[PDB]
């Protein structure tokens, strides 16, 4: 739902993860590479 100005690897959402296992449907996907995203860890 247009998560806000976040990053993987800036606050909660790891370094970098395959969509191809991803689970969640907000996670973000920025700073990452074409085709894998980063959802909340911590």
């Amino acid at each position: 739902d247009d998560t806000p100005s976040s990053r993987c690897g800036s606050g909660g959402w790891g370094p970098c993860l395959p969509i191809v296992d991803l689970l969640c449907i907000v996670h973000v996907t920025v700073g990452c590479s074409g085709g894998f995203g980063c959802c909340r860890i911590g």
